[PDB]
């Protein structure tokens, strides 16, 4: 086919086939968690993704400022594939059309056909949502993929360089040193906190006059940040952010983004609506999920998905409603659950175990959930294990749970240490775990590397 | 001035001046070793260099394949500057003309004036010499600066990708997997060895068919590799290189480099001259020093330098012959010594100590060596401490000495461990030392990162 140059087929065995062809879309939390658990001797497993590596997304906000290095939080797909007992095929390409009628996926490669399947596992994720707000794509940076980390560093480094040539009182200097982060979830909060850490811990030590003039803004439409946590943790988080000099704009929406300024509209608690023009040098847009084009295209082809908006509606067995043989997990699937890596991972593990049982029942190996129900398959039940968020300045919040029971809840320095330990344990490869560990040790003794060219 | 955006002046004290203006050209072994030892309270110290960081050159051959990371072997100049007690000025620019008549250096910035001096310390180094051989600059890669490391990785990665799409017996596949390294000194030998390590230790584990078809060529005009070592070590080195499958072409000169092949001419020991067309995919040109344009320009302006070729001829006090106030150290200076980091470092330390004594004698602070001779300054005496070279496959050679006495001489696994320990001790910053240490630990457990995009 016309797939990219990082494409492969592993060769653990000599392929004759009798086995169903299982095609996975994506190389992220859902796809790779599924790959880790799927039996590649029961099924012929293929993967379509434009990205030849897994990204440990929870540490992406640490990468732009060099708290961790970009290499440390990625792992090539081939390394996961080579742990499998059977053969794995990877096509470096993006799915452009899912064709349920003829059981194929049309692919195109950026760096260059229809790929057949018996079962499809869609895990392409979601893209950042700009909500049609003008100027976001022209002037803002997303914080979603490794290239975004590099772009943010290049932008902020260039702004610091330009600001440094202007006199202390110049409003252009002040503007160039202004950062606006939109989104009060973990990504935006952690982006803000990591930037504030860089500025106050490292930049201050060699460019103190620049550092003291940096202003970080966090903008969020809801009345609180981190609304997945209990109220006292959200309040603690906001108070801490404010204590580190981050200006938090709650109940605030960005109406437009222009080149050198953006318009923020606040609906205050008293009901008044005010507008503020916020000059900015660096805009990070860290909010909103929306369905990718290949997914919104699929909505039109399955009657039961015609009303879908956020993602593919899936049943208790993670089948795409209206399809006998397409499953969806993670951010591209709507199952009434939050768009988190935790959800993607559990969905993937559940689904892989279902595929083990499916190989024992002849009807699967030759009312869409009839066979699942007749054979007494348990429905998927998400177990919320809690939530973590780094807040800058060696503070984190954490709620740790399982079922109705909460084991731990709190914030402070101890919680930051817990945050680090838990994140290390959740990294999917030993290589990436060691690299992140070393990044953090180096950080205890030395400043971060903040190089525009590396 | 019109210097680049990484330019700075440190502000340890409030500058009034009475002190001579000492201007350093470069940010490499000579310049940074000199900076480390120069008293910035006795002198107003400025630096002109287009590169805002120090490069630990002895580990550059390890960088293309990810034995070490590029970040690990560099250190920003500002970090050395901030260790000094006085103020240090850095201009991100290249010296384009040294103007001895008016005691200035003309600068231009790549990323944009005449800078005055009382004393000039030239340490701009030398550039790779192609010897006018056609095609070297069109098709070859130097191995001199960080961007070259990135370029070599991009080229070899792209070649492996292309070769992987061709059938096992295709001569284009074989060509794309052919590497030619020109130069049998430490740089070329280590480049070859590091590439052979990557191919046989890492690539082989996931692309064995590609790996087994890679051919590395080492081409050298002299009858032996590593001619700075004793004969038995050179012979051991060649034998080891050959034992790892590197084809060593001694007594061989490259007559021309074309796009897909180069012509190698061998004068055999029996006197016959043969030609071989060597197909290649990656060419690394790791031989020959030549004077940079700013230096060859200076030859014409000082009568005593009119006959100079290799570099500025310097006297026993490292003064440029024909100048009262220009000194030169490292590869841009000819003192009858080899172009090595060891020589540059000793020259720099010697010269900085001379500047300490110069500040005590009024004639320096307001026959070019008359004042040095009258005041009984000791001439510079190079102390050869030995030589080290990595050979791939966990083997190194080492000769360790001081004066007439040799403490150690040998090759093998133990010498490789010694090579690592010695290299770590010679890195100029604790940050870089820790990063290299961590790179090597990670390598003991995991494959190298060989990413075209990072
Ligand atoms: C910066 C950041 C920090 C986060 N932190 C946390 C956290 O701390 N905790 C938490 O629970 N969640 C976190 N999340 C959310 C979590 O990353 C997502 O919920 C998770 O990525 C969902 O997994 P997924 O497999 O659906 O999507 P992803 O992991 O995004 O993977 C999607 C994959 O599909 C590929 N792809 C895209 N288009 C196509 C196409 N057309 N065809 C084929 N493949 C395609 C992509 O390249 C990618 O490999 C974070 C997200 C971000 C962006
Ligand atoms: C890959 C490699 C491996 C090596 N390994 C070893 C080894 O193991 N042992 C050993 O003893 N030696 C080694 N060397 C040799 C050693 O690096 C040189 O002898 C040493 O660099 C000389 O120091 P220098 O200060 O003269 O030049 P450099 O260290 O090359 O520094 C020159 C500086 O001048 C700057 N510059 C260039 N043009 C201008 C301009 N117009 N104006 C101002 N600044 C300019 C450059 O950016 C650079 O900062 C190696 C060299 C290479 C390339
Ligand atoms: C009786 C107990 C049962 C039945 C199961 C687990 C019990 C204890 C666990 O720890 C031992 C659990 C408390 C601890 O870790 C799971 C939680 C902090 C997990 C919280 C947690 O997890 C994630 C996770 O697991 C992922 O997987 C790859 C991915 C994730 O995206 C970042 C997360 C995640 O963001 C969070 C917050
Ligand atoms: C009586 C002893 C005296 C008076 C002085 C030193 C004695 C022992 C030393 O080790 C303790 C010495 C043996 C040991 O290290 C210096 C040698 C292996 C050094 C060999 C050595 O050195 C370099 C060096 O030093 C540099 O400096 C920055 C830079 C260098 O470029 C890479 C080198 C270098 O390439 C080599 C080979
Ligand atoms: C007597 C017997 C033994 C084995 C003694 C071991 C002593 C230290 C260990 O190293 C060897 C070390 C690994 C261990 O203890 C600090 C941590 C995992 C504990 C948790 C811990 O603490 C931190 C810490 O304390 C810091 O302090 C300045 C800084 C830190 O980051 C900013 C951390 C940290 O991020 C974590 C996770
Ligand atoms: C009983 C009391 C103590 C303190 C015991 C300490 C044991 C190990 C140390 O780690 C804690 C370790 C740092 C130390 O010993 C291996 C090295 C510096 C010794 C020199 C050494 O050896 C290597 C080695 O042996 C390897 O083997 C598979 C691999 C190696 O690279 C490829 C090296 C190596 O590159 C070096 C420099
Ligand atoms: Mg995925
Ligand atoms: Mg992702
Ligand atoms: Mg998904
Ligand atoms: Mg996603
Ligand atoms: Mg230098
Ligand atoms: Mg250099
Ligand atoms: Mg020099
Ligand atoms: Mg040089």
């Amino acid at each position: 086919s016309g797939a990219g140059p990082t494409s492969f087929k592993t060769m653990k065995v000599i392929d004759p086939s009798d086995k169903p062809n299982v095609l996975i879309l994506g190389s992220g939390w859902g796809a790779i968690s599924f790959l880790k658990h799927i039996d590649t001797k029961k099924y012929n497993v293929s993967i379509i993704s434009p990205r030849s590596y897994f990204l440990f997304t929870p540490l992406l906000p640490s990468a732009p400022v060099g708290t961790v290095d970009e290499k440390s939080i990625i792992e090539p797909i081939v390394n996961f594939a080579l742990k499998k007992k059977g053969n794995v095929t990877y096509y470096e390409a993006e799915a452009t059309s899912i064709n349920p009628d003829r059981n194929t996926v049309t692919i195109k490669s950026l760096s260059a056909a229809e790929i057949k399947y018996d079962y499809l596992i869609s895990a392409v994720g979601a893209e950042p949502n700009t909500f049609g707000i003008p100027g976001v794509t022209d002037y803002g940076h997303f914080l979603k993929e490794i290239p975004n980390s590099l772009e943010i560093r290049r932008t902020f480094a260039a702004n610091l360089e330009k600001a440094n040539l202007l006199p202390k009182g110049d409003p252009e200097r002040r503007r160039l040193l202004s950062i606006v982060v939109v989104g009060g979830g973990p990504t935006g909060v952690e982006a803000a906190g990591e930037l504030q850490d860089y500025v106050h811990q490292d930049l201050r030590k060699f460019l103190p006059a620049l550092a003291e003039e940096v202003q970080i803004h966090l903008v969020e439409a809801l009345p609180i940040v981190l609304n997945m946590f209990e109220k006292k943790l959200s309040s603690y988080a906001q108070s801490h952010l404010e204590n580190t000099s981050i200006k938090v704009h709650l109940r605030t929406a960005v109406a437009k983004v222009e080149e050198k300024q953006l318009l923020a509209k606040t609906k205050h608690e008293d009901g008044k609506i005010t507008e503020e023009t916020i000059p900015y040098g660096t805009l990070i847009w860290a909010t909103g999920n929306k369905a990718r084009p290949v997914i919104t295209d699929l909505f039109k082809k399955i009657p039961e998905q015609n009303s879908s908006k956020r993602g593919l509606a899936v049943n208790d067995f993670l089948q795409v409603k209206g399809s006998n043989n397409i499953f969806a997990i993670g951010d591209n699937a709507f199952a009434g659950l939050p768009p988190t890596a935790q959800v993607a991972h559990q969905e993937a593990e559940y689904l892989a175990k279902n595929f083990d049982k499916m190989a024992q029942i002849p009807n699967f190996q030759k009312k869409i959930d009839l066979l699942f129900e007749e054979n007494n398959f348990k429905p998927f039940k998400y177990n919320d294990l809690g939530a973590l968020a780094y807040l800058g300045s060696e503070r984190a919040i954490a709620t740790i749970r399982s079922g109705k029971r909460t084991f731990y809840t709190g914030g402070g320095l101890m919680t930051f240490y817990l945050w680090r330990i838990l994140y290390l344990s959740m990294i999917l490869s030993a290589r990436s775990r060691l690299k992140v560990f070393f990044d953090w040790i180096k950080l205890a003794f030395f400043k971060r590397d903040f190089f525009k060219g590396l």
